[PDB]
């Protein structure tokens, strides 16, 4: 099977899943099976466990996924929902390699790094490329890996060493490598330099792999000076050599591949079938590079997160939203109200950063409470629903706020303020939101509900049945633990709150909206993570319909 | 003798000579005797047959230097004016070497790049120290060592092991390590990473030097978030991470270290003799940070080089220019006009680069015609100098223009237009402008005029007497082959042209003046290399105020 | 052309040379014709200013060359005479370098390390391949080029990225890789371990060449587990580990190679012209490996050098002398005496040294003086000559012994004490061997004696002349800068010491003959570096013959 390895330039963040993503999403507009592997170099199993403020937020696949992200990026750009073994972190290898030796399985041998980690390695890219991930049940043709981190680390020694073995024991003609470098210049003065990407490719070199393309990221574009120099010192030729500068969204950076001529590159180098037409879809990605330059009302949301400044705790959502906006010809600005920034304790110490929340959320035309944990933030979200409650701006709750609007909503209208959820204090005379994670035969004790679970929409007078195109049952995917007590329905059987949804057999209810107001809803699903560039997230679109006034503008076609 | 060798980061043109000169003319501040050496790995000797475009200018050194100019930097900065031994390139060493073991000075033994290389490096070091370089007949106490160039590729690979033994053979209170690195952030997108720093600390701890210091040059200063990753990772302390973001000003940068502390620090480091005041002078660098911030009538040239882009072919004169307009408290606007720019033919194919440049040319309020050679840009500024002759803008020839504005003088008064210099063309029919090299014993052959040399004032009617401060003869430095001819003097003994300077005997003139216009001077010598921000340099000051219209007003003055 | 580039394993003193040229050889037995090209990372040009214990004796070529001598291997063993100018140092690179740059040919650009230094060394390997080195006036077309030194040391660092541009700018049939390592196993215990060339791969891979075969050199030979081993971890298929232990002669080494059938394997990688045969010659590599196991009289030397344990001081000699010994079916016993040992001050204070060396010096059945400079050895060497002459056992004379041979007969039979050669005391009343470089026409100075120069056999009764083969002149080599004065010959122009040969002129003498005695020569030309395995050295051979007495049965047959 053609392997396309991408790695890391000098830093980490520099764009690696848009370049492999981009390069594959090229490939799948050819008319190729795509699959892609990250490898990672964080000991750490199983990401979910993560402080959402290091690395980024989750992703959630399908079969129990707690993946990191970029894996999301993926998913998102392909087409393709994935598995969870594919997440190949070094402290999978480790446990599926520990748990041999105990075994005996190696035949009493002393297994060390080389090769026996790096077999185990090169045995995992084989199942995981040669496992079918798409809709079709057939092996595909390529396989884009990415070999995450930078490189020349100590953390990234057992995984270029295991690629090296791996040129070998594949085929010259069945094996890329892709580097991307950054090019830094100093605004501070005006020159361009490309000495780290000198270093940094004798460093991928001096471990035995050869870069086929080299790709230059950076801020601006790069002048024909800057080809030849990395032209002569890398060794490669200068048709290798693709300039990418930084673009304000991310669908040009399918499209500017394709004037640098990368998709006859692999014709060539990886003697792949394809023949040529418009190198990519014109219909769905040039058009969409068309939308975002030509923009009109800067509308459209303000978000109530828990966090700082765009640290990508959040951007997981912000390319959901922008999916929707890609669908309703709208400019969309994001800005972020802390909800520590809506407590009281902050107007009484702080009034810089306290009223320059409110001034946000006040000129709101809609507001979106998603997923978070602890007693940060919480506290001050308590305020942002029942603001929204009664001058009636449309949100979205999210895995937290539709716990959040349960409570409010008895403490507003029921006058229940004792009530509480039981995340945060255990004594509650009313408990109204009670943990059960799911027994399971086969899952052992408190087991968070996690994958792939169908709901089913009980009733018609649902706003969301009508945008998932009023099929009874939709598919969804969710990481969280608690849930309303259906013993405390009685409480709420006849307000304008009403629970709609339900799952196979009843237990739990995942889906609020509320009558008297233009659009309500809070689901205990994550609804971002089918969110696509063509169709947005159901939910989601319907947001930005509500916020544009459109929502029943949307409904009178139908049909 | 307490050695500071400060190294490099990631790219080339971070700031080394910025950085080493600062802790250098803190040190001087501090009542220290200072020296510089730097150290280059790059092969080719004496610099002067560069063209440049790729380094930069030449600086010219008192007893022949033709040293790149990184150097230049420190002589500007420190009052020190250098020898030309202790620019010690890698082709210095080396023919050190080469020509002493065809003496057989290493008693057959056979000589390799360890020791008998790095035995060569420390003692060039030594011996560069403890020549005096200042005023005083003493040896100084300190000497701040630039290891120039990068660190990790094969040219700078005999030079960090010569100092890798050099930490040994000195004491560890007499050695001091500084390490100037960048983090790039992408403005792309908002982080700032921390990870080329630390692979360029893993790449000098893994040829045996530890820095003392961490700087850490980028665009915006920097979070505490980032100065706790670089003191864990980087394995020192809170207290030797120091930020330095662009600033507008160099002498931004010798007071901003002042507020991070490094005063103290080498008193408990380094183990010198030092007491405490306002950490600099306060007189004379807090004061001209305050000038470059309140400025005034943007103002004061265009200037006519032969070059594109500021690459640094004349950043050697634009130090020397603001620190004129530090003086005369106007902010300067230095625009670059290239002399194809000028040409005849440019207007016939672009109009677009052609009238680019007399735009800027006929709004200056003042011209200024820098060094070159060759052919191209010559016949582009014969025009440059007639439009200031006739429309009377005041400007200043250095080592070309005073060539140029004989060449034109001669063709417009005289209509001598078949006479040209003799650089260009040999069929002179009229040679106004000679080749002469000095003859000299010692010197076989053709050997350019070069190092400092008398020219002493003959007559009183010049306005560059009053600025020097009318003393009879003038100490300067020039690296130019050709002189108008004293037989040719003839044609121009009656006109308003005169020739005004003589050196000791007096077979060449080297400066004119103008009657019948403001301010008309063209020199042999280059008049950038003793500006200092102290004192400008005294063409380039009178040429300020000429543009300003204060020439008269300065010598109101006097007395 | 086609290129093999051998390197270096762990340790220097491997054995490169004997891979290098038995791969040569074996490819000269294949009918292809053979450069070579040393490469030398030791920074001193023209190694003839060695003290010759560092490395060892000098090698003259054709042209002067004082060269190394690894080089001299090359030369006896492939019937190749070869130029100065492929003992291509870092000091001749440099040098070449240096003096470019004065020029300006590099067009002002700065040169650094890479590329123009690379571009340097892949123009003269080019250009050194290109020239003929043999007979014939033709290119030939394949070229070994040893790389020597080790790998991964700071000399190194210039030549193996010098290589791996070349690489790409050759052909992959037009280039080979050797690496010739060790594996090291301790007497001290019993296993054979595989780890330093393990390391020794990592560190030449990690600089961007892979090894086409692998050699592994060793005490003893090796076991197909050690086999496997290396198989798997240098990543190479166990066709190209080829074993070599430790054999008594290294003719064993060509031979050894057929075993392990390389000779195939580059009809298969260099996809070079051959047809195969018996992989050698049948008649000339085999058979003297069979003539060194079955031997006989245990006779035919002792040398009196001046140097203490066999440093290859005076393996250039041990190497001719094995070439007779091959000749006279004769095993030899080399043993090593110092002039230190006959000295007169060494019995005074040790007589263990002292009388150690007259032992064998009585029992010895032939004398040999090489040469030598400097008061050490000479003042000692003066009874060594007199104890051969009285007593009659043959000696040679090799560029000083014929200086001390004509010292000691004018001492002796003219009694004539007072004279001594002018190489130690000016102060000379007899002057018997003066000074005279040769001062010719591009020649400035005192130039050493140097080169081939002709010499004429004068008159008939030589024992010389019937060994050459009766011709009139020889052709031979040296390095030296004295001789006997032509106005002192009027002191030895009646006895049985008279002199022989004559060069072109006449102004100097070169070899003399004693009558009464069985073999006294003395020459001032070395005759070692003509000596090839087929026919030995013509002084030499003789002196073998009159250690075994069959000097006249070698006459008898003439014809
Ligand atoms: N072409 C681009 N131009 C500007 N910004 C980009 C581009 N591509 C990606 N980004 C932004 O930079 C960030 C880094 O991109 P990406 O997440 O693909 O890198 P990654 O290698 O997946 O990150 P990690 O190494 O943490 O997994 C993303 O959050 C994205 O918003
Ligand atoms: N603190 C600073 N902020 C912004 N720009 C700076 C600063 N210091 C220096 N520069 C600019 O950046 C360039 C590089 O500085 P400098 O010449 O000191 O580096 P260098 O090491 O001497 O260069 P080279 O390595 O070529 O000798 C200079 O031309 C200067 O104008
Ligand atoms: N196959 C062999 N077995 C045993 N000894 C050998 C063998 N080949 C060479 N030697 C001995 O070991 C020494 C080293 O060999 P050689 O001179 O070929 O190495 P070299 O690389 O030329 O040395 P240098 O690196 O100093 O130039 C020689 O003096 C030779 O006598
Ligand atoms: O996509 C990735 C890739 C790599 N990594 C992990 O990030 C590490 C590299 O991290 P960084 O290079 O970003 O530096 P740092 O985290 O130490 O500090 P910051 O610059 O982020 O402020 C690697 O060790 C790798 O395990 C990710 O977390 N996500
Ligand atoms: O002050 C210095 C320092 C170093 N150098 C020399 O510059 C080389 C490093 O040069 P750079 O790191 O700047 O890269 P480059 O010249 O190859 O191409 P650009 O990025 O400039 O476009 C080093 O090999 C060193 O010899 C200077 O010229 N001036
Ligand atoms: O054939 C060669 C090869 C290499 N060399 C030169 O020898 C150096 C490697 O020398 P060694 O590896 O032999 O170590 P050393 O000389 O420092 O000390 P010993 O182990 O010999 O006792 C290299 O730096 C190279 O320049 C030779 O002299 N001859």
């Amino acid at each position: 099977m053609k392997y396309i390895l991408v790695t890391g330039g000098v830093i980490s963040g520099i764009g690696k899943g848009i370049i492999a993503s981009s390069i594959g999403t090229i490939l799948k507009s050819c008319g190729l099976r795509v699959t892609a592997i990250k490898i990672d170099p964080y000991i750490n199993i199983d990401a979910g466990t993560f402080s959402p403020y290091e690395h980024g937020e989750v992703f959630v696949l399908n079969d129990g996924g707690e993946v990191d992200l970029d894996l999301g990026n993926y998913e998102r750009f392909l087409d393709i929902n994935l598995y969870k073994d594919n997440n190949i972190t070094t402290g999978k290898i480790y446990q599926h390699v520990i748990n041999k030796e105990r075994r005996g399985d190696y035949l009493g041998k002393t297994v060390q790094v080389v090769p026996h980690i790096t077999d185990a390695v090169q045995e995992w890219v084989m199942n995981q490329a040669k496992v079918p991930v798409d809709g079709n049940k057939e092996e595909p043709q390529i396989c884009v890996i990415e070999l995450g981190g930078t490189i020349g680390d100590i953390e990234g020694m057992p995984f270029v060493e295991a690629f090296r073995q791996f040129q070998f024991k594949a085929k010259r003609e069945n094996f890329c490598n892709i580097h991307v470098s950054l090019v830094p210049q100093l605004s501070a003065t005006g020159e361009q330099k490309t000495k780290p990407t000198q270093n940094s490719v004798r460093a991928l070199r001096g471990l035995g792999l050869s870069p086929d393309l080299i790709v230059c990221r950076s801020s601006t574009p790069i002048e024909m000076a800057v080809k030849e120099k990395i032209s002569m010192f890398c060794h490669v030729n200068p048709e290798q050599v693709i300039c990418i500068h930084d673009v304000s969204s991310t669908y040009r950076v399918p499209v500017l591949l394709e004037e640098q001529s990368i998709v006859k590159y692999f014709k060539e180098r990886l003697h792949l079938p394809i023949g040529d037409s418009a190198s990519n879809l014109l219909f769905k990605w040039r058009n969409m590079a068309d939308r975002y330059e030509r923009l009109q009302k800067i509308c459209s949301i303000a978000l109530v997160g828990k966090y700082t400044k765009l640290r990508d705790c959040y951007a997981s959502v912000f390319k959901a939203l922008e999916h929707s906006a890609l669908a309703i010809n709208h400019k969309l600005n994001l800005m972020y109200i802390d909800s520590i920034d809506l407590e009281k304790i902050t107007e009484t110490e702080d009034p810089v950063k306290f009223h320059e929340a409110w001034q946000k959320l006040c000129k709101a035309d809609g507001i979106l409470v998603p997923g978070g944990f602890g007693i940060r933030g919480t506290l001050g979200k308590l305020q942002a629903i029942s603001w929204a409650r009664t001058k009636k701006i449309p949100f979205l709750g999210v895995c937290l706020g539709m716990q959040l609007a349960v409570i409010e909503f008895a403490r507003n209208c029921l006058n229940l303020k004792d009530a509480d959820s039981t995340e945060f204090r255990p004594n509650a005379p009313v408990p109204l939101v009670i943990d059960m994670p799911e027994h399971n035969p086969g899952n052992l004790g408190g087991t968070m509900r996690l994958g792939i679970r169908r709901t089913v929409f009980k009733t018609e007078n649902s706003i969301l049945r009508k945008l998932y195109g009023d099929v009874p049952f939709i598919e969804e995917r969710h990481r969280h633990r608690f849930e309303v007590n259906p013993n405390l329905i009685k409480q709420f059987e006849q307000n304008d709150l009403s629970f709609v949804g339900q799952d196979v057999d009843g237990d739990r209810m995942e889906i609020i909206e509320l009558a008297n107001h233009p659009y309500f809803v809070g689901v205990q699903f994550h609804p971002e993570f089918s969110s696509r560039p063509m169709k947005p997230s159901p939910p989601y679109l319907g947001l930005l319909l509500a916020a544009t006034g459109n929502l029943n503008a949307y409904l009178q076609q139908g049909c």
